[PDB]
DNA sequence: GCGACGCTAGCGTGCGGCTCGTC
DNA sequence: GGACGAGCCGCCGCTAGCGTCG
């Protein structure tokens, strides 16, 4: 209800309350922190809001006509707050204290558009915008870096493999769909990411679908930034031309996300060193390369590192906590830089040198050493951007405002002996000279020597155990003070601002630079990587032969039994007990041909890859789990090629006896055909000999040892011979009877 | 060593940072919050441990010597805080003021008072409405387990034999505290497992053996009592301890209380317990939690149970009546409880007080046989000795009613007769001066005064004394208001003491019936579980269920499944049969084994159940293998292997699809012999499968039922009504098609599936 | 030949109570 | 000329620093 607040009485509401539901109703779609002295407030049904999600303590704000509840939060603990609420599904508008009784919106806190690196990962942060036209319109918005990008998608499920791949923060859902109950309750199942509003106006040329989302991302991420917003050019771009890399295998795969239990493929190629070469690893692992040029591009510079060793760990050494240069060059193209933030780039400025003393011309490195320099000369040490706004420009740097601080600090040395001479005069040695906004420059006694003060002394204030007197030259060299302290502030500001502006004229040159480094940090840490765990360059061609293969995440955690593989569009049926790694071959396997996609070397003695359109996979555990499994199966035989890679793992499971066997000789049949390279685990004897031309069999076994069966690694030619069912359940514990009734069973069948 | 505190500077450490230290090292497992005053304050690390612990202000405590980092928080807020720090994996050790500032030599009187910790927890406001409890495990010819509830002094144990059943009567329990044996915190392959399976905070206490009986529970219960005793601060209200046999009631492993969902969800949604709990007040939501957590094996004290509830859900109004009045009702026990250890606040005597005159009216509806105790008499005293409204603490406005207290009637009387006397003053000075605005006024700074503004200063007479300067008013003092005012002093702080040696008395009054108090508690609390599932048993359309060696249930239905969506009942006989479901998944098999267990439970609590019509046998214990070593197959051999060696004839087995996981024969084979099994066991068993292999053994006491799904107009329609006989058909490759799979594909399948079965 | 105390401002968690400026 | 922002003083107990007894 607008302008109405929830409480008891009558009246209007008084002055600060009318201005906090005036700002209240500007944003609806958020929750209104309102700054009141070193607290953000909420009000009414607000503040009963804000105290149930973060546990506070309910008081109440009360004039003489109404009373309404109150919470609300420390200045000082604001962005831990903030990061909860908005974690907790909120939406937050920040309206701070105009500096010289007047609050504005200052901030527009949403999931999808946060541009505080304290709120922020390293890695892309993305709103997304879905609409309908001629397919689905997707396009993507990073706020933090000016990152803007789109596509569009016939199939739906193209669509959600798009949308998952970028793990959007925030999606805004055009109105047709909004409107859609099945699409809705469908989207909000499958993505539990925050919904908003947004008006779909087409914005730009090209498909309908395009121009509406990425209109919807502009009009809600201007309205979040206040204005104008920092962007790159808009990228179109074609998934396509790609390796495909649908939702089902990035889970499986555990490429970004762990199942269960921490280390991801990302966590073990997490060596990059700054920000914006994370977030690049991360872009070429999201859309693997199809084409060998640019691949093969990629393994030279790797390569580059690997045999250049010095430089290697010479740029990773000056690249340590290098900071963000990229997001700091879109705050400031924002007009958002702040004090600290300008230190933070001088730091930076002043490795840039070193980095290209070590990297050389060719690189492209922008010299950035006037500005600099200007950085140098300009700001303290460690720039207060929070400790007030001022004492930031050194002295020095500015005339006027040197003068302004001389003349200054002329006018607190002259109290300080004012002081003096007092304490020496009346023989007070504790007599004190202070400020108070309230009664100005005063002097104090405290209650042992008030018997002491001259009469020429006037008192304007008494406290518990001291009294504060006034003296008439007192008075004129007070304002003449508090006149200096308000010229001061403001040159100060005026210098800063100057100051910021030459940074950002620099911006694009930061950008650039911020750039080359990401990538020089990525191959940097792709050679670290590959010769601190022994990763070789992969080749490409179209038969896949890898020899001694490991898994690179599980081998971090355990001794690996490497594991060889030799296809080319084949059947591979991989027989045997589950405990025996089965699971993780098909898995290793993905991985190494991932990253030998992404221009990593990859965790082999060996490895001969074809450059594969894309990996599907039916890995792992209303609907049932049947059903689950047969739904990841039809989008398999759906988009696999004769150049996919597909891994299935005892698909068929699930149903009964008969129906289970005859599904997946039909789906095996189906991948034999189409030419797919086909992993296949499954414990299906029969499907071993279908005698297709171009099926291979592979398994793993057992021996019980000194512990009773302890299950080996070692990939092996052919099929099982065997069946461990039985001797399993044996060493689960179930009664030796019934393990004798079921080996009497199993031969008897 | 420890017995220093950090912080920069170098000399000694300050004499109270000394007292603070010299506590602290003491209880190197806890944060000790030191009193100072109106603060309890945290200094060096623990400091800074608090300080971003609570996101409090990190300030500093400066001395000659050195400064050291500080942080601290108001005691009037002291609960809440210690709520926050508690769910944060804290224990507190809290240090207060032993001794009155007003008389100490030197350094206050600073001692550990009491632990604050998960299990041990006294305060109201830090409990949950269930038992919280504090449990200690121990081995001595056997594995001891005992329990303490310190809130209600709640004391009992028992030996099991194996592991296994240890950890399932632990589960049961949900100890929100556990104490382990050094033996157990030695055995570094224990501990893993148990932490593993048990995320419970894990505690230190001594274990010499208490009193007699078996080595093992002697040793755990000692624990409890060691560790209790120094929490609390001193000696512990217990009842008396019962060494119990779980053995004499159902038995409820964990795998099944956690696949039926009893206690906690698998899914975030609804419990058994939420469904089924109505209950009015916490002592009755902890009986029906303990009916629960033990469902009894004995006909009689059933049959009895269900008379109670079948008499309140006839009688309406009166069960409406005593529901209404119970609304009401604060947890005597634990006020009982608070009474008894010398911690009960005055804000705990008025909940007292209001729930001695529901009394009366209880006894009205129930009659004079429920044995409901008279405690008018107390009643009256509380009546006659508390405001309507008491205040939080006696140390400020009225905690006792005017008249109450000869000795206090007399100190209120002249302290109003103190104040009156400035009131008085204000009059007289504003005739005498002709200061018209002339005030009296007072702060806790300056004391009272007179107080005069600007335009009169030239008025102010030469025996006022100037005691405050401010922007344009000034305050004296007369040599009469200087006598009067320490008067007035001296009348408060004597009302503060005999205010609060009235409170002490009036609450020793009500010590003096803290037994009765249980006892109306027990009653109480009986009753509220009976007219509490006969509400539900009214408002779900429950039916009594009669109990004999057949299972026969009309009608059945899921208790919680159905409570947010259309169920549709179903049907089952069941006599020491080996029963198997075939048919497809998504047709409500699962739920179907559920619901079974669930009624069966629901019963053996003496609870009403959801069905038109309900035969029940007694069963000893439900054990499911339902959902959810290494291998997927491994583990489900595993909980198959436990089933077989505790099931017993008298048992209710839920399998669902025992033999997934393996090659075709070895499932199978491995189905067949697990079924054959438990059909010479002669367990009640329901096993849900896939396996049309399963429905034609040569067993006597095998029945056969199905789920079926239909081809129509949309594609495959499942229904969930539980058919009687095998599957005549497998509907795997249909619910592929439905899937999406290719057409041909599903088509191939077909022609598959038609020629193996051609043999 | 300086240890023992007397007296008393200063000081700071979170934040009540009190002041002051404005109208 | 009452009512409403807005911001400071002190709390309660301990201490350093003096100002002295003997």
């Amino acid at each position: 209800m607008e302008g109405m607040l929830k409480g008891e009485g009558p009246g209007p509401l008084p002055p600060l309350l009318q201005q906090y539901v005036e700002l209240r109703d500007q944003y609806p779609d958020y929750l209104l922190l309102f700054q009141v002295g070193d607290f953000y407030e909420c009000f009414g049904e607000d503040a009963e809001r804000l105290a149930r999600a973060l546990g506070l303590v309910l008081t109440h704000k009360t004039s003489k006509d109404f009373t309404t509840p109150m919470a609300g939060i420390p200045l000082r603990a604001f962005e831990a707050y903030a990061e909860r609420l908005l974690k907790m599904g909120f939406r937050l508008a920040v309206a701070d204290q105009v500096e010289p009784v007047r609050r504005e919106v200052t901030q527009l806190l949403t999931p999808g558009t946060l541009l505080q690196e304290s709120l922020l990962p390293r890695e892309a942060n993305y709103l997304a915008a879905i609409a309908t036209g001629d397919g689905w319109g997707l396009a993507f918005l990073d706020v933090s870096t000016g990152e803007f990008k789109g596509t569009v998608l016939k199939s739906k499920s193209a669509l959600y493999d798009e949308l998952f791949r970028h793990r959007p923060a925030e999606v805004l859902l055009a109105p047709e769909l909004l409107e859609n109950g099945a699409f809705l309750d469908e989207f909000r199942k499958r993505f539990p990411v925050m919904l908003s509003e947004a008006p779909f106006e087409p914005e730009g040329e090209g498909p309908l679908a395009l121009r509406r989302a990425r209109g919807a991302l502009l009009a809600y991420a201007q309205r979040t930034q206040g204005g104008a917003l920092s962007l790159q050019p808009f990228r179109f771009y074609d998934p396509g031309a790609f390796m495909r890399l649908p939702e089902a295998t990035l889970r499986a795969l555990e490429v970004f996300e762990p199942l269960r239990g921490q280390d991801t493929l990302f966590s073990v190629l997490d060596e990059t060193r700054t920000a914006p070469g994370r977030r690049l690893l991360q872009s070429w692992l999201r859309h693997p390369l199809l084409d060998r040029g640019p691949l093969e591009a990629r393994l030279d510079r790797v390569e580059g590192f690997v045999r250049e060793g010095a430089l290697r760990e010479g740029v990773r050494r000056l690249l340590y906590r290098l900071a963000d240069l990229e997001r700091l060059a879109t705050r400031l193209e924002l007009g958002r830089a702040s004090p600290k933030d300008l230190g933070a780039l001088r730091r930076s400025l002043q490795i840039l040198p070193e980095l290209r003393a070590l990297l050389g011309e060719e690189v492209g490195l922008p010299d950035l050493s006037p500005l600099k320099e200007e950085l140098e000369a300009a700001l303290v040490e460690d720039p207060p951007l929070k400790v007030s706004e001022g004492g930031l420009i050194r002295e020095g740097y500015d005339p006027d405002l040197d003068a302004l601080r001389a003349a200054h600090r002329e006018g607190v040395a002259y109290f300080l002996e004012l002081e003096e001479r007092e304490r020496e005069r009346t023989g007070i040695p504790t007599l004190k000279v202070g400020y108070n906004a309230v009664f100005g420059y005063y002097l104090e006694v405290t209650r042992p020597y008030y018997e002491r003060v001259p009469k020429e002394y006037r008192p304007v204030q008494t406290l518990k155990d001291r009294q504060r007197y006034t003296l008439p030259e007192m008075k004129e060299k007070e304002r003449e003070v508090y006149r200096l302290e308000a010229l001061i502030r403001r040159r100060e500001e005026e210098v800063f601002l100057e100051v910021r502006e030459r940074a950002k004229r620099q911006a694009e040159a930061l950008r650039e630079a911020a750039r080359i480094l990401a990538e020089l940090d990525v191959y940097a840490a792709l050679a670290e990587v590959a010769v601190r765990y022994g990763y070789v360059r992969p080749r490409f061609g179209d038969r896949l032969q890898i020899r001694a293969g490991r898994h690179p995440v599980v081998e971090r955690r355990t001794e690996f039994v490497p594991n060889d593989l030799e296809m080319a569009h084949e059947l591979v049926l991989i027989t045997g007990p589950n405990m025996a790694g089965k699971s993780t071959f098909l898995r290793q396997t993905a991985l190494i041909a991932l990253l030998a996609q992404v221009g990593s070397f990859v965790p082999a003695e060996e490895a001969h890859l074809p450059l594969f359109d894309g990996i599907y996979t039916r890995i792992g555990a209303g609907k049932s789990t049947f059903m689950v499994e047969m739904e990841e199966v039809a989008l398999i035989l759906k988009e696999a090629t004769e150049n996919s890679l597909v891994l299935l793992d005892e698909v068929g499971r699930g149903t009964s006896s008969l129906d289970g066997v005859a599904i997946a000789t039909a789906v095996a049949e189906a991948l034999h055909e189409r030419r797919a390279y086909t992993l296949f685990a499954t414990h299906y004897f029969e499907l071993t000999a279908l005698g297709l031309p171009r099926l291979k069999n592979l398994h793993v076994a057992a021996r019980e040892e000194a512990g009773g069966l302890v299950f080996y690694h070692q990939v092996l030619p052919g099929p099982a011979s065997k069946s461990y069912g039985v001797e399993v359940a044996a060493m689960a514990g179930l009664p030796k009877e019934v393990v004798a009734r079921a080996r009497a069973l199993l031969q008897a069948m």
